[PDB]
């Protein structure tokens, strides 16, 4: 049976951080690992096509939408129905937080062209690293693809995400990213632990 | 004002050939004209790589879609308000017939994804240059499959008649051309 873990949060909030230190504790205990991230797990140029002058939100959510498209269907199930964990470092929940309360596309289409594009496919858990927008921007420069973008849109970003995180209780697991990075890591793998056993 | 026109078929049904007849006919009497086609016309990378290995028909329509957004957004619509009669060879019908109809992926879904992708444009006119793939692939997956994409267009032209030119492409090259120009005519300008 697999496992679909997902990490979420800012650029700079450790997510990318954790994600790989908890592919590299799973392989420790002899465990199948698949780690992956979005963009570009499913369509690898399309982390190109993102750096298009002046691209609509629109295509933006549409390129990313394909891409996860072939993520799910190529990386992620394959993976799954093989048994491996697999971890994926941003995946739907980053294209509603950007590009829903981000960018203001309405959620509600977001969530129609997710339905087929994603097969419903869920994860498991998803660890939301938690904090301030104006602490992010400090920690790591922004993607090529997010600049000009102010303080503001990051803030409506974080605060999407922790929205998403309410709605959704059971699947989001809520850990604040100014802890340090050997606690996040412990909490992280102590959620785990009944599922992993 | 600006006039948004549409060609449609199988490949090989005379719908490219068509589309740069119009043009050079507009051209010809003098009238702002743009012709363009999808997939392309908003995003060209996006026809440079759709070759991918085994890729979904689920991101296949998704990739489509966002150089249908782009092409909107940046290509026809402006076009329009500059008053040209805007053509492109293939629009969303293309995607409806080929990914729905062919593919099998769901219509409801496949319209979802398109509302906000082509922010509601319509053509005023779309010229479905209907024939049998054995008559197509002649000119230029199996034979089933064509035949459910044909099929599609035609359910698509039934339920939107007015929007829907059907015509026989096996007619010569110069009635068809000569059928679409009639078409027009009172639509210009
Ligand atoms: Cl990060
Ligand atoms: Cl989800
Ligand atoms: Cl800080
Ligand atoms: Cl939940
Ligand atoms: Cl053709
Ligand atoms: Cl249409
Ligand atoms: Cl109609
Ligand atoms: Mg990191
Ligand atoms: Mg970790
Ligand atoms: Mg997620
Ligand atoms: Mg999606
Ligand atoms: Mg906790
Ligand atoms: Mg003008
Ligand atoms: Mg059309
Ligand atoms: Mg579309
Ligand atoms: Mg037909
Ligand atoms: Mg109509």
């Amino acid at each position: 049976p697999g496992l679909f873990l997902t990490l979420e949060g800012l650029d700079g909030s450790g997510k990318t951080t954790q994600a790989r230190r908890l592919a590299a504790f799973l392989e420790a205990q002899g465990r199948p690992v698949l780690l992956t991230r979005e963009p570009g797990g499913g369509l690898p140029e399309v982390r190109s096509l993102l750096l298009t002058q002046e691209l609509s939100p629109e295509a933006e959510y549409l390129l990313f939408s394909a891409d996860r498209a072939e993520h799910v269907r190529k990386v992620i199930l394959p993976g799954l129905a093989a048994g491996k964990v697999v971890i994926s470092d941003r995946y739907l929940d980053s294209s509603l937080a950007y590009q829903g309360y981000g960018r203001g596309l309405p959620l509600p289409w977001l969530r129609e062209v997710a339905r087929e594009a994603t097969r419903g496919l869920k994860p498991r858990l998803t660890f939301l690293l938690d904090l301030p927008p104006e602490a992010a921007l400090r920690r790591v420069r922004r993607p090529d693809r997010l600049e000009g973008l102010g303080l503001e849109f990051f803030r409506r970003v974080r605060e999407g995400y922790l929205a998403l995180a309410r709605a959704e209780p059971g699947r989001f697991v809520v850990l604040d990213a100014t802890l340090p990075e050997e606690e996040i890591a412990r909490a992280i793998q102590a959620h785990l632990r009944p599922l992993l056993p």
